[PDB]
């Protein structure tokens, strides 16, 4: 049933709530073991926002290798995702042990460090090139290269140095700026844009390991993102773009990482920008 027709009866009753509840009740559950241990109270921003044991990004040492961070595998996509909550004061140095053992090109932000007057994240990268940035904890360095500046995002360039092999490697940073702070983009223009420069830029494909996408709980913002970009690969792809099921992308994607798609305009905003993309593929 169409993602266009589905919409509008789901309008012509309004019943997003209605919908929106239903996945939350169908949503997959799983053991989150390792969060919850004691010696990583600090490493969670949110006590309710935990990584499943079986998908969870592991860091690369002996000692400790917990971060909120999940591996979203889409197999028929042929996409993958990382998605991580926006670091803490104690985390900085993980979130770049992260972006380093994986191997990614791309570092996505759907958020500012301060909305509501309050802290979403850490300040996690060097605002000016002659200010470099060293993660002791973690051995690495991180330069600010260069910086475009635009309407809805900023794109920066920084150089990020395993201190340790004394190799480099550059990083793309990804910046969507003016999401409002409460509510939902008020159209999916600026958004989908934006998926299309992250795409772009060869940060979400194969040859690279996956890209890291993150906002402050890394899963409403940060799920739109993906639900988003996997739809509009999925209609590409096959014989019937029309077969896509929207809520059936999600309930897999769920299976990887709880409450991706937070809200119930969230759920719909993420038809639009389906929806509306589809329109270019072609
Ligand atoms: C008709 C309706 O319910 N609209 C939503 C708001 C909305 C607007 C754009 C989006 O892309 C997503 C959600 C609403 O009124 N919710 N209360």
């Amino acid at each position: 049933m169409e993602m266009e027709k589905e919409f509008e009866q789901i309008d012509k009753s309004g019943s997003w709530a209605a919908i929106y509840q239903d996945i939350r009740h169908e949503a997959s559950d799983f053991p989150s073991r390792v969060a919850k241990l004691p010696k990583n109270k600090n490493r969670n921003r949110y006590r309710d926002v935990s990584p499943f044991d079986h998908s969870r990004i592991k860091l690369h040492q002996e000692d400790n290798d917990y971060i909120n961070a999940s591996l979203i595998k889409m197999e028929e996509a042929q996409r993958s995702y990382i998605l991580t909550q926006g670091p803490l004061p104690n985390t900085v140095g993980h979130f770049w042990e992260m972006v380093w053992e994986q191997k990614s090109r791309g570092v996505v932000m759907l958020n500012r460090v301060m909305e509501k007057g309050s802290l979403k994240c850490a300040q996690y990268w060097p605002q000016k090139e002659e200010k470099e940035m060293i993660f002791e904890d973690t051995n690495l360095k991180l330069t600010l290269i260069s910086e475009d500046i635009k309407s809805y995002y900023t794109v920066r360039q920084l150089e990020l140095e395993n201190l340790t092999t004394q190799e480099t490697r550059e990083i793309l940073h990804f910046h969507y700026t003016t999401w409002p702070d409460f509510g939902v983009p008020e159209s999916p223009a600026s958004f989908l844009n934006f998926l299309f420069k992250v795409r772009e830029s060869g940060s979400l494909s194969p040859e690279h390991g996956p890209v890291v996408v993150h906002c402050s709980a890394g899963i409403g913002r940060s799920g739109t993102f993906c639900l988003a970009d996997t739809c509009l690969l999925l209609m590409d792809k096959r014989k019937d773009p029309s077969s896509v099921d929207i809520k059936k992308v999600l309930l897999e994607m769920r299976k990887f990482r709880m409450g991706l798609i937070q809200t119930a305009d969230q759920l719909r905003f993420s038809y639009l920008a389906v929806i509306e993309g589809a329109k270019f593929i072609m």
